[PDB]
């Protein structure tokens, strides 16, 4: 049977809180989701099909790290990022527009920006033109729309200016994405909600994207500094405010909790770096809170990292034995570490998912947070 | 202080056994010794340092495996066996003449021997002149004559052929040795005595060598089939009628308790594949006698491989670690399997050495099999 460009399904509700599946011509993604962070299919990394088996349906790429390496036309040569990722199934890109704030610039203005390139110094330039052109190069299937990021914390002005221009380069991401026929028609596009804290920021900015019209809409500026509490706070009424019938995106979030509280605010994907960044640094999540493997009271434990995890390293790998190779500083060690920390993930919206389906989903969350405080790992 | 070309030192012996050194160029050999056999530094061996630390004073190269790759030649261009195997140390090298026998033979005569490679298919030839030229050319510390081995078992009239041929082979080694200035002054010679099972062949052996004369003489003819009672019962016989004041070199043996009896037999030098063998298969040597260590038994086994063994893996590792490397076919697995068992011969050897040097060697031989054929593991 033919396969659908993106089809946003809502299979059952709780409050806010949806479950459901987004179709697309590289296969079905689960909502709500989790999509670890990809990178190029080496030595270095987990081998795609280890991480397809942790259960991920989607993975994202950062496009600002693959435009200064190895370059959007390099990575087109290749093939894309399917070829370039040894991942087959659906790829989110990120605009770029956020790590040229936190990471490089030269030029800023209502055209785009330039900036230096922090490895080699050598210009580039980012614009909603040319971001959805680099995102067409890499193989996209879900394109992000560039906008500004204001710094936390901003002012109340700061927070109106920039969420106003990043409205003009939605609309100037849309009509870029829909020039190209290739892209529009085998892609999807999300809009960013902006606004900061403020109320009327973030409606005005939900009534320009759904002008505009989007197949799905993050909600930006948040995980920034902010805390939990704000974080939540925001969501409280800035979710409400995007359409119901397409898929939520709350980027860069997060740790398990707040991946949990957003789900009850109405989010429906995300993305982080936690899992991978934490795995290289020998701690892993379990339903019991996060633990530090090089602990010495792990050396002799020969329980899993968690021993409710179904993940394959769970399956075989003791506490003690994954201690010894992360002492010994052995590669092995981490890469058990990162694979058990991307299942888990997935093993978290799993149970979001099944949970929502039969309406317990507000008793699972008590639950969850009552064990994942309480630490008795 | 300038060190001496090949200086054997006995500082105590106990029955037939004796314990000194063997001083050489490259560095001193403590006796009873044991040399692990040595292959190219590269990723899939253990580390030239890591083979160091086990106890090893000298490693064994294989003339026949280098000379089909890469070549005697291509090894000297590389700057000799020291180089290559990155062993700053002594190297013994065999004649090549075992193998030729057990591995692949065009031709053979009084003059030498030709063979086809099994590798390649290419033609080979080995005589004692070519053999001792080869040895020079891959850097040799302690060079080994060119024999012929008789298969086992072997007539008494096949036997009879072969010693002396090796006796007429021993005297062209020697005289080729002894040509090349660069190694004479360098290296040392051993002879290799033959004869089977029967002792005035044995004795005729021994004086032919005696006679020529060499730096250290080897027990050849044994551990090819024959069994350990009747190989003590040769070495009985054979060792005494050896120089007394010259290293004895039992070649290819072997497993602990061989090792023993023939320390308990007058041999002061032993080589064996057996514990690196042994390491890639899942077998450790211990104190109690070897273990397979894929055994379900050992999966939450905490004790290191021998509760007795100072290596470097057994500070570390336990047996459920290893058995998990091991059973997921991880190299590491293989890699600290093989430095246990390198490290428990030293441990063995250097057992031996002291047990000899206070007087106690008979009491530690006797120890020694009760432990290790009990097998309370
Ligand atoms: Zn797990
Ligand atoms: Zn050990």
């Amino acid at each position: 049977t033919d396969r659908p460009r993106f089809s946003f399904s809502i299979a059952a509700r709780e409050g806010k809180a949806r479950t459901g599946t987004i179709e697309m011509k590289r296969g079905v993604i689960r909502t709500p989701a989790f999509m670890p962070v990809g990178t190029a299919a080496t030595v270095k990394a987990l081998k795609p099909e280890t991480v397809r088996a942790t259960g991920a349906d989607i993975i994202l790429g950062n496009t600002y790290h693959l435009m200064l390496r190895p370059g959007a036309e390099r990575i087109a040569k290749l093939g894309g990022l399917h070829s370039f990722m040894g991942w087959d199934r659906p790829i989110l890109t990120d605009s770029g527009g956020y790590q040229v704030m936190s990471l490089s610039l030269t030029k800023q203005s209502e055209e785009g920006v330039t900036f230096k390139s922090h490895l080699d110094g050598s210009r580039h330039m980012l614009s909603p033109e040319r971001s959805i052109e680099i995102q067409h190069l890499l193989g996209s299937d879900i394109v992000m729309a560039f906008d500004e990021s204001t710094p936390y914390p901003a002012t109340p002005s700061r927070a109106a200016s920039s969420m106003e221009r990043s409205m003009r380069w939605a609309k100037r991401s849309r009509d870029a994405f829909d020039s190209r026929k290739e892209q529009a028609e085998n892609a999807a596009l999300f809009g960013i909600q902006q606004g900061s804290v403020f109320e009327n920021l973030r409606q005005q900015s939900a009534d320009a994207l759904a002008e505009i019209g989007f197949d799905g809409y993050a909600v930006g500026g948040l995980a920034v500094g902010e805390g939990q509490d704000e974080m939540f706070r925001v969501l409280d009424f800035s979710v409400p405010m995007l359409p119901d019938d397409k898929p939520h995106y709350l980027m860069g979030v997060g740790k398990p909790d707040d991946i949990v509280g957003a789900v009850e605010r109405g989010i429906d994907m995300f993305d982080s770096v936690l899992p991978t960044r934490s795995g290289r640094n020998g701690q892993a999540f379990t339903w019991d809170g996060p633990i530090n493997i090089r602990n010495a009271r792990f050396s002799e434990d020969l329980k899993p990292l968690d021993s409710e995890c179904h993940c394959a390293v769970c399956q075989k790998w003791s506490r003690a034995c994954i201690h010894a190779l992360i002492r010994a500083g052995e590669i092995l060690g981490a890469m058990l570490m990162t694979e058990h920390n991307i299942a888990f993930y997935q093993q978290l919206m799993q149970k979001i998912r099944d949970s929502i389906s039969e309406g317990r989903f507000s008793q699972f969350a008590q639950d969850f947070r009552a064990r994942y405080f309480a630490r008795n790992s």
